[PDB]
């Protein structure tokens, strides 16, 4: 919409572009940049404010669902200078061999299987500003031989904490086999690659003539070609150092070598500076000339190009094959149709070895039903878990090797179910977390991971899975889904909608909260075990209900609303009449629902106390419950204002209320439940302004209730006066908490 516009980017555009398209803006457009016109903070405020909400995948979430209308407005109000948008901004956004990691993502990438080095950088960090090109370069120099990441301390703090970052910038080296390994080098080109080859996996090997024969003879069974440079004295072939790195490059494709002309003359009249590379089956004799490749090049990334282009494809299974293998071993699938990609991919084979995920492809259009049934219609890459099972997941996003590694490792070790039509729990009493989503939107596919994660700790617990709403609209609509992702707890006919921010642990909370919740669902036996024989302080509301009783049903959300706020103040409980018809009727509930109050074990304490009020929404419940709670406040007199809390030694907060006042009435019980809250710390007391209009003027109280805060300064001896318009009592707690210590 109007803010994708406003950057000029898709809706599909990634954090990355947005950056890079707000950083386009904001160097422009910033204050700084133009002090000639008045509106400068206004026109950014545009600009920042669209920044800002879609940077923040929540509130990205809000503005799909919603336009700006679903927002609030205080966002895009602060914004950095014009030097830091400029300097300290996007780095290594422009730069495409420079991988960005946040937090959730990075371990898995780090890990999949890549020999990667990191960048751990921050901002106002002149080392970090120093060693940027540096970077930039270095990432193009080892194209296709490893990973270049780099990771913002500034925006990842914790991530850079504990990863064990001690300077900026700091230079780690991550392979899923090893811990991190440190460079603590001089940071220049040439070093840092020296280091990362120390690192690498790099065979090549000096062959003989024998030994040329045999390898070329043997190479076809072994099914792995020869990459090979002949080297004469007074002529340039491959140095030490680029045969290395194409060995890394290559490894576990090609078997790279080299032959000493000088010691093999014989052999090398034959060729004739060059470098071949003889695809398996290929020989130099004049049979096999045609398949065998001769390159000219010195390069290392030059020759890999060719090479990397030059490799065979993915093993092609049958459908005779692939229906026999599946539940079994791990497979990783390409699904085409006929026509019968980056060629990085290949390297897939090797670098899924320590997981054994095995890599294939396959055409649908020699089994089309096979690839139906899996709801496959276009060419997909899917990976099954095997191990006597057919669950899989389907990859979604950029086809890069990393990625595709990250999810293929990552999914055969979680429990997230591929959804569709057919095996939908519609009719399952069961736990289910259901991800409704779409594959082109940049929030559903970071949502992915995150959801495998918590799938591995829920596991017995609940079962996750995965539905796709572009391919199957028809499901997606009947679940009102309006943005992407929507996730979805199924739980004994009620259905909860997870509105938390995209993290696997959050999504735990939000579900050990739906394990855990407020309202505490009773028994006949849990009732008098809990509620009856309470501790002599321990209070108790509970809600008497049938499931059949509209008015229980319109009761019970406004009963959890009001749960959720009495944590750790008030017990909240509830009763199943239908099921436990002979209790409720032991207990006496006549109509419902039907409301009780279980106080205070004490010398006049009633049983219990039935709600019989009018309104039943969560306010008036509360505010109800809380008015059985024991005051804490005292009743001040004209006389009593002035000598303890004018003239005292000590904090006060103050209600002035009017007796006849309905907002005064309503605001009581949470004002006790504030004095009590700060017991020791502030004292409270109450003005009847009706009683005392004279001391109620004197101090500056219009309407009725108002509260009003006297700290004392010992340093001066002296009563400060602030008036608190909060109505809410957690928040006047903290907002007087936090102006206390800053005098002491
Ligand atoms: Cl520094």
């Amino acid at each position: 919409q109007n803010f994708y516009s406003l950057l000029g980017v898709s809706k599909t555009a990634s954090s990355r572009e947005i950056r890079q398209a707000f950083k386009k803006l904001a160097l422009k457009l910033h204050p700084d940049k133009n002090p000639n016109n008045p509106n400068a903070h206004g026109d950014f405020l545009k600009i920042n404010r669209a920044y800002e909400v879609l940077k923040d995948e929540d509130l990205r979430k809000k503005y799909d669902k919603y336009g700006e209308k679903g927002l609030e407005d205080n966002q895009g109000g602060q914004y950095e200078s014009w030097s830091y948008y400029r300097y300290d901004f996007g780095i290594y956004d422009d730069d495409p061999e420079i991988i960005t990691l946040e937090r959730r993502e990075f371990d898995a990438a780090v890990n999949s299987g890549e020999l990667w080095f990191v960048n751990f950088y921050s901002p106002g960090s002149s080392h970090s500003h120093d060693l940027a090109p540096t970077w930039r370069e270095f990432a193009k120099e080892v194209d296709g031989l490893l990973r270049i990441g780099a990771v913002n301390c500034g925006d990842d703090r914790m991530l850079c904490r504990m990863k064990g970052v001690n300077s900026y910038p700091s230079l780690f080296i991550f392979r899923s086999g090893m811990a991190a390994v440190k460079y603590n080098g001089d940071r220049s080109k040439e070093s840092l690659v020296a280091f990362a080859m120390q690192h690498v996996r790099s065979t090549v090997t000096e062959l003989s003539t024998g030994n040329f024969v045999n390898a070329i003879e043997t190479a076809f069974a072994a099914g792995v070609g020869w990459l090979i440079t002949f080297c004469s004295k007074g002529e340039d072939c491959l140095t030490s150092q680029t045969r290395l790195r194409l060995s890394g490059m290559l490894d576990g494709l090609v078997n790279v070598g080299w032959v000493d002309c000088d010691a093999q003359d014989s052999l090398c009249k034959s060729l004739d500076s060059t470098t071949a590379y003889f695809p398996p089956g290929a020989t130099l004799n004049d049979r096999e000339k045609s398949s065998v490749l001769f390159l000219n090049s010195l390069d290392a990334k030059e020759i890999y190009m060719e090479i990397i282009h030059n490799l065979p494809d993915f093993e092609l299974l049958s459908a005779n094959q692939l229906e026999d293998r599946l539940a079994h071993h791990r497979w990783l699938v390409f699904f085409h149709f006929g026509k019968n990609n980056d060629p990085e991919l290949k390297k897939l084979k090797t670098l899924l070895k320590n997981e054994h995920i095995q890599v294939v492809r396959f055409d649908c259009s020699s089994a089309p039903g096979i690839c139906s049934d899996l709801y496959v219609f276009q060419p997909s890459l899917a990976v099954f878990k095997g191990q006597g099972t057919k669950e899989y997941e389907i990859h979604h996003g950029k086809k890069i090797l990393y990625d595709i590694l990250a999810f293929a490792k990552e999914s055969v070790n979680s429990h997230v179910t591929t959804l569709g039509p057919q095996n939908f729990p519609a009719s399952d009493k069961e736990p289910w977390l259901v991800d409704f989503f779409a594959p082109w939107s940049p929030p559903s596919r970071a949502l992915l991971p995150e959801l495998r994660k918590a799938s591995t700790l829920l596991y017995g617990q609940l079962k996750v899975g995965t539905l796709d709403c572009t391919i199957h609209e028809g499901l997606c609509n009947m679940y009102n889904i309006q943005a992407y992702p929507t996730t979805v707890v199924f739980n004994q006919s009620s259905i909860h909608e997870y509105e938390g921010h995209h993290s696997a642990e959050q999504i735990l909370e939000f579900i050990e909260d739906l394990r855990n919740p407020s309202v505490v669902s009773l028994t006949p036996s849990t009732f008098n075990e809990l509620v009856k024989q309470r501790k002599h302080d321990e209070v108790w509301m509970v809600d008497f209900y049938s499931p059949w009783s509209h008015p229980s049903q319109v009761l019970m959300p406004e009963w959890k609303r009001m749960a959720r706020t009495l944590t750790g103040l008030i017990n909240v409980g509830s009763v199943d009449c239908q099921q436990y018809h002979s209790f409720c009727t032991q207990e006496n509930v006549q109509r419902y629902p039907e409301i009780r109050f279980y106080p205070q074990k004490s010398s006049k304490a009633y049983q219990y106390h039935s709600y019989n009020g009018w309104n039943r929404d969560a306010y008036s419940l509360r505010s109800w419950g809380l008015g059985f709670l024991p005051q804490a406040s005292i009743d001040l007199t004209p006389q009593t204002f002035n000598e303890k809390v004018l003239q005292g030694k000590t904090h006060w907060v103050v209600d002035f209320y009017a007796p006849w006042s309905g907002p005064s009435q309503n605001f009581a019980p949470e004002f006790e439940l504030l004095a009590r809250m700060i017991k020791g710390k502030v004292r409270a007391g109450k003005v009847d302004c009706q009683a005392y209009p004279q001391t109620c003027q004197k101090a500056g109280i219009k309407a009725y209730p108002s509260v009003k805060l006297y700290q004392y300064e010992r340093a001066k001896k002296s009563i400060w006066e602030e008036q608190i318009n909060s109505r809410d009592a957690k928040t006047i707690a903290a907002l007087i908490y936090g102006k206390l210590e800053t005098l002491q």
